[PDB]
């Protein structure tokens, strides 16, 4: 036997040669993208062999074999339907319905401190299967969607028990919404501004703020498989002009000796405003999400980006603390680690399956995207993705993991 | 072909006979117990044909075919290692090390506020495992009865959601943890108790089961309900604890009257009776083994693993596991949800009902409590368990560093 | 000279005899009432001498002299305009305007939660004054009995401190206002109720009076105590209010059970009994006149102004006036202390027991409550009173702008 | 007759002439000081005619007459024992033992969080009295300058209310104590600070004084005001403390930013500048003698007792006394209001601005603080003071048990 050859006969049909368009539509139908970085060597060798001629072009058994031999292990598993969602092409048609029925919820206010009709969802599974619907490629800032990401970096570089010398691990209480510190004089959790600010003070001490920002950008690039990550100076300067609450928080933390020694608080706050003005798209962000869904390995490159300890802690606190005052209601009904931001984003993680990012700017009165919240409810109302759904007895729900 | 076609010829060895002890030690090493109710028909025909014929006593394939034919589906996936934990004999050897490593934790105080919990020796300590396929294991003081106390709150919440639905129940009780000092308030800001796992919410949930009927039938209804969760293993009642809970309970009488004034019960409720039904549900008796099957029922989407019976709706089980995650270990719940990530529920007798979804249910029991109300040995065992297996709610099933995955063997 | 004789010459005009009607209207304009108890030796001797003959009936200087001689000390100060309010008849006419300007305040709802407080007309309204010298005045429905309800908490707290002292009593109850919503917590952080003016603290204070003795004698002792505080004017009891309060009081039962687990009572307490005693104490009946004398007793350092009897220790009167200042009007207590500055205590029947220390006691009553539980017309009257006289606790007695000062001439 | 002979009566003793020391010792024994500003015309003419005449030197009846003629009203009231405390020499001797008995109280920590406060020996301790008539007395370290710190909060609140009225000021600041674990919240539920005596509320009051003007005139305007409140005795400024407060004040910067975010200031407020104006007002310096005259102005309905000038409106003085009563001693306010019953305000330098309305103002000072921030010797002196005289806000002015009443003999 030869595993490059018998994949050739899976796609060949019995016909003696394989056209290359038939290979790319068979591939794009697994849900992989032909621009997948784990597919570079194979797609290099196929642009190479269509300069060779231009009369077709079908591939022999040795030509297909020498196009795919260095990527066949990932390609067989794709074609023997061994990915986390085997029937990926049906699943996106459900994503499309969930997207389109959430598209009809017009209500909400867009943050004013900017079209209210943008709405996009993007999926990245832990195997790299991708799909998008709507305005999936318009940049927007993470705002508070960065709080799990910089927390993950902090825990990765420093460990849990150092990070949680400075910030708690529990939800406030649905009217300790207003206190900055718990009773041990630590912020409640990394997902509120006070805790996020302290987490930002922990990343890359000893070096100046420009290199700190670069290190987080490098880190976010690995999480997104080197897809789109940018920076909006406009939101930066407007958050730097409007942040009297974050300035109040910084002065309270300084006096209560809540930062690591040698901290410049007023600078840390400017670093904090930079990190909330970082730009993503729904597609780039969904890869970040899928990195957390995949135990710390980026799904479209295979690179270990975050330690399992960071990814677990981050998923744990997005569960309890991730959707502002709606976190309890959200944890009960949806049961997924999620994190919302005031541009309208919701970074969503279905552990061991997929990462998601949906984005629509109109917010509900608790600060969460209306359409995003609607989509998340519908998704778990249709598939056994809820954290405490049973994988064997699940009533009317769908399990996209099965055939 | 068929399937006995090859289950017998699987372990037969090639030899045309299986001695019956070699079949039962092969069975008991899967971790099933020969008294498993789904093995009733098969074990009867082996007791019988060890009377029909007693000179062997080996089994032909045509004799083995009539012992296992009505239990064959469970016996092949039992023997083709398709149970959730395939190498069960290694797993229990880990359970044993974690049991013996928590056994050295001296600390804690036994609950004394009633004389009937101060009679349980502080040196008792038992853990029991019931996986979702019926595999069992026990170590320590595992057949000793003790009262559920607040381990019963998730069980009765699940009963209420099953019979009444999520939206009726939660007109009367919330779905979030207090806040680590709204732990003292009886009501959240919508004038509902915070969640079913605290005393005020448990009392209100008790108010919802089996309305219109008197307390004797209400209790019977919950007891048949708990009997099915436990696969008809031991469920009892300690009248000694009930009478002593009934007059040391001024806290719950304070709660009951506040809830009446704030009109938190359903119409037509006799609150002082509800308080007596509530004191009874907290005196229900289990052992670690019985309770571990109850837990495994929540681990199995609502089906009891040792009978195959549907006991709770998936919506009830999911709601109950959701609220045990956030609110199940008193003030320690946030830390527990972070570090352990398993749905668990603590009681003042020393129990910790533990559920690892899709894998197993557990009950650990040691009476000494830490200052927050949780069994010290349980808390340590739970911490040690998750530090050794990728059972945490947000461990990854593919990349888990040095941890073990007993759902795998390679 | 002589003290009975010069006064005859103050009242005589120069005339050789005094008609006895001219003497009693001269006396009633002092503001004293002819039924004043410190005045009965004198009013006995005038009923005696209008049997003599009924053909006159004027008094010589020796006939007037031994009618008034055993009450002469009180009548000279009365007629030498030495009472705390010398021009009492202008003051009542000001009190009359305050009564009539509050009569136009319609709002409020009458309590329903007992069919005994919802039977009361929404238009009854009375104010009564008893000064620390005994001068009396009333306007409106001042002789209609109604229940003290929570106006009794300062009274029983005073009894408690009188019998046991401040340091014993405040082992069980605090001395401060909670905070404008720690109003919903039962206990402060030392596991004592916040202060005797909230139900939790009132319940605990009820547990301190007359321990060891059964509830029937405990109730008798408090009634004797209230009898002295009111100069033996009207004190009654509504069993209708009692039984309806005792079947509707689920919050008060919640409170007692909570205080019991938290070991808040003195040892040997039967908690469920104490709640029944607490419900009895809130069904005690007064009128605006009877209650105003109780108030005037607190205004007068513990002496009842119409009998001269020491009723409460000065230590009890100060503590009770302090906590009525801080804690006496439910959620309005801060606003009330700021604007009115008078120790007051409101109850759900519509009463406001009000004290102007060193001057007068008052009780006003109108059943409609505002959204915080206080009588609308009572609250309005109290505001106007201090907006017109320098009675506010931190008004200056020398520089007070346009306010009136009824203690001066 | 007229007042100058009848003064010449009493002072003569029978002699036909008065030695001038004998008049001055009789004058100093009323407790007036010969430097009292209302007495300067009399004292100039006595210094003058002790140049004119070196002949004795006693004063004839016309020599006494034209020295006291322009101050004769204040000297007869002084010499007819008509001042609020007539036996001033017995009273100060009581003040002396109260001071000496608090001198034995070892405890407390000197505020050290700024080096300008560690430099104050923990053994300085002074109390000063200014009665509402100008009578003065001091014991201990009463001429040592120290900063008002938070004793300035009632003073600037009084300035704001005098210029702006109660209803404008309290659009931005409440009227109640927080609650004794709302020690940490900045705003009550209407998004106003709880009251002017906490840091957030004081900061907001600083927003209201002299808006539209820059900080230099704003400060000058407040300094005029304090000068007149102290009858032009010592009011200074510690620039050393100001720089250390603007350097350590992240909690006030935390507070300023929170108040900015919730629009608690008036439109057009520069908040970080208001924080600098607030740090200046806390470094204003007094001594115990200077400050005690400030206190007496609040004791006197807005008139400074040693100059006769109207400085604050009666409404300002009442509001400020009300809130010092409830909120002026940090977390100890409820205990203090209960046990002491006097308007007081403490500061972290160790001062306690104290007011006994209608009688006297005081400032006590010893730098060691107890764990709640109040001067240990001050709190003790206050307890002893009210445990000795019927000055408590709700003591009775007629029935006060064994306590002393310095307004009587
Ligand atoms: O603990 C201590 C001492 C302390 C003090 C300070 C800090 N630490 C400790 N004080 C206590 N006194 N009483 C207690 N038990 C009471 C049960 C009866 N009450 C309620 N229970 N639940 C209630 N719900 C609501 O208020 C609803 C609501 C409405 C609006 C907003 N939020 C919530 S009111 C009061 C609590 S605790
Ligand atoms: O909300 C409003 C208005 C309101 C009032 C009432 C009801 N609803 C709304 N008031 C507010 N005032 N200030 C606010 N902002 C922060 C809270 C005060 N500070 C703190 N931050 N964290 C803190 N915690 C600790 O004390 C730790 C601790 C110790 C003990 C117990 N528990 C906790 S204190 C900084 C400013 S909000």
């Amino acid at each position: 036997p030869s595993l490059e050859d018998l994949l050739f006969y899976t796609i060949a049909e019995g016909q003696e040669k394989i056209p290359v368009h038939k290979f790319i539509t068979a591939l794009k139908s697994t849900g992989l993208r032909t621009s997948d970085p784990r597919l570079k060597e194979c797609m290099d060798m196929l642009r190479l062999t269509l300069q060779t001629t231009s009369d077709g072009v079908m591939l022999d058994k040795d030509l297909f074999k020498k196009c795919v031999q260095s990527n066949i292990v990932l390609l067989t598993q794709a074609f023997r339907r061994k990915f986390v969602i085997p029937d990926f092409m049906s699943f996106t048609s459900h994503i499309d319905e969930l997207y389109e029925s959430a598209k009809k919820q017009s209500g909400g206010k867009v943050a004013d401190y900017f079209s209210p009709d943008l709405w996009g969802v993007s999926v990245c599974t832990v195997d790299g299967q991708r799909h998008s619907t709507g305005d999936t490629k318009v940049p927007f800032c993470l705002q508070s969607c960065v709080k799990p990401l910089k927390y993950a970096i902090a825990v990765n570089d420093l460990g849990t028990e150092y990070v949680h010398r400075y910030v708690g691990k529990e939800p406030s209480g649905l009217r300790f919404n207003k206190l900055f510190l718990n009773e041990d004089d630590k912020p409640h959790n990394p997902m509120v501004n006070a805790g996020a600010i302290v987490v930002t003070s922990l990343i890359k001490q000893g070096v100046n703020n420009a290199e700190k920002f670069d290190y987080v950008m490098q880190f976010l690039n690995k999480m997104a498989g080197n897809e789109y990550v940018g920076f909006s100076n406009a939101t930066f300067q407007s958050e730097r002009e409007s942040g009297d609450r974050n300035f109040a928080i910084g002065y309270y933390l300084k006096e209560k000796k809540c930062f690591p020694e040698g901290t410049d608080m007023v600078g840390i706050l400017d670093f904090y405003f930079q990190l909330c003005s970082i730009e993503v798209t729904c597609e780039s962000a969904s890869v970040m999400a899928a990195t957390l869904a995949n135990g710390g390995f980026c799904p479209i490159t295979g690179e270990r980006v975050l330690s399992p300890e960071a990814v677990r802690n981050t998923l744990s606190l997005m569960h309890s603390c991730g959707m502002y005052d709606f976190s309890g209601q959200f944890a009960f009904h949806v049961g997924l680690p999620a994190k919302s931001g005031v541009a309208g984003g919701i970074l969503l993680v279905v552990p061991n399956v997929m990462g998601m990012m949906c984005w629509s700017p109109p917010l509900d009165k608790m600060g969460n995207s209306v359409k995003g919240i609607h989509f998340c409810h519908d998704l778990v109302s249709l598939c056994n993705f809820h954290n405490y759904d049973n994988l064997r007895h699940f009533a009317k729900k769908l399990d996209p993991r099965r055939e």
